[PDB]
């Protein structure tokens, strides 16, 4: 169904999550210092449960307890500490984290509950659980898992790739699997020959997203999702948080909540450099502060740095700065008008961060690359959806290409303007 009315569609629930009273009576500080302890970061701004810290706080039925204190786990892992409540809430999640982080159970076991919340297979009903896994022996590892955790449950599950014969592959699907672990190729094929259907599908999954769209496979992806309802629960996990990833998941997920394990790496904020000439720039610079509904500005000069604070005060503008020739209680006190909201604008010549940034003007560009993206990481390490602003004036032309490196790498849009310098 391209466009669906869900309340034709059988009803089914996906919040199942009872709080265990030892993670209920942890305070918000303590939530914090155990988010921080294990490197979790929740975007926003989201609306997030308390993670869990043992596994019988997520209250899983005993059989899935019993293989679970079977393989003698002394703790779950970071990702799962944190998605077992989101997933077993029903909340559609973005999961950021690396391989070897424990995400297959993290997804699986609350995919079992979902499942076992509902009403047996009938003949010819399809998978209520989809996975979606770029290769096949990701595919396989997942299948193996699924299997260890819901032989005893009696759940059927099934591996659909490519490269293997369809027999058995049509008849474990003829047969019915409530969990189904499919690269798209292959499930594609079986779809449209209609060995097996997504009416039933409540529950899907998509594992390396990233992969999935680095090795081509998007559209495959988008032509199967658009059969399952859009009412569904949908898990995706990826090891990159860029553009690609970010649309395929407002694409497919409502309301959802993003949750990072792990160091930030690489974020995403827009980047935009504008080439003007050197006596433009005080212009555009005030245009570009008379649209504040903060402001870091950053030049190459402490003399200018000075300069341009004192005139940007004369103008009647609440600007700072802050330079290695002040003095360490100046520089405190700068900080700290800076943070409270009193100096919204910082002007500095450069470890330490501020948190709240909506915008970045390099009203000098660097003389380097380097000097350019830490100060992009810095600002964009934060959570916010803070604007880069760059003066660039076309006086350099190997300047000009390692700034379009730079902007090509981090998934930017540069303008026209600036191709058009080293297009001939
Ligand atoms: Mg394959």
């Amino acid at each position: 169904k391209k466009k669906w009315d869900l309340s034709e569609l059988p009803k089914f629930e996906k919040n199942f999550y009872v709080e265990h009273p030892e993670v209920a009576r942890l305070t918000p500080y303590e939530v914090d210092e155990l988010r921080r302890k294990k490197e979790i970061t929740v975007r926003g701004g989201d609306v997030c449960p308390k993670p869990v810290f043992a596994f019988h706080h997520a209250n899983f039925p005993q059989y899935v307890m019993d293989v679970l204190m079977d393989q003698h786990f002394t703790e779950p892992t970071p990702i799962q500490c944190q998605g077992f409540p989101l997933a077993l809430s029903g909340r559609d999640m973005v999961g950021i984290a690396q391989t070897g982080s424990g995400k297959t159970l993290a997804y699986l076991l609350p995919a079992i509950v979902h499942i076992n919340h509902q009403p047996y297979l009938e003949r010819g009903d399809g998978p209520i659980c989809l996975v979606l896994a770029p290769t096949r022996e990701l595919a396989q590892q997942v299948q193996q898992v699924a299997d260890d955790y819901g032989k005893c449950s009696r759940l059927k599950s099934t591996c659909i790739y490519g490269g293997a014969p369809k027999g058995p592959q049509i008849r474990d699907l003829e047969r019915g699997v409530e969990i189904c672990i499919a690269t798209p190729g292959r499930l594609i094929d079986f779809l449209e020959s209609g060995k097996t259907n997504l009416r039933r599908c409540t529950y899907l999954v998509l594992d390396e997203a990233d992969r999935m769209l680095d090795m081509g496979f998007e559209p495959q992806i988008r032509k199967i999702v658009d059969q399952i309802r859009p009412d569904r629960q949908t898990l995706m996990w990826s090891a990159t948080w860029p553009k690609e990833v970010r649309q395929l998941a407002e694409d497919f997920l409502r309301d959802y909540t993003q949750i990072n394990v792990g160091n930030l790496e690489l974020h995403n904020i827009l980047q935009i450099v504008d080439v003007c000439m050197e006596s433009e720039k005080d212009h555009k610079l005030i245009q570009l502060m008379e649209e504040i509904m903060k402001t870091i500005i950053f030049v190459e000069t402490k003399r200018r740095c000075d300069d341009l604070t004192r005139r940007m005060r004369r103008d009647g503008w609440p600007a700072m700065c802050i330079h290695g020739d002040k003095s360490q209680p100046e520089r405190d006190w700068v900080l700290n008008e800076f943070r409270s909201g009193k100096a919204p604008i910082l002007i500095a010549t450069d470890g330490l961060d501020v948190e709240d940034v909506k915008f970045v003007i390099n009203y000098d560009y660097p003389n380097s690359s380097e000097d350019y993206v830490h100060r992009i990481g810095r600002t964009a390490r934060s959570t916010n959806k803070g604007t880069a602003y760059t003066f660039f004036t076309p006086g350099n032309l190997k300047q000009a290409r390692e700034l379009i490196k730079v902007l090509e790498e981090a998934n930017q849009a540069i303008n026209p303007k600036l191709m058009q310098l080293v297009d001939h």
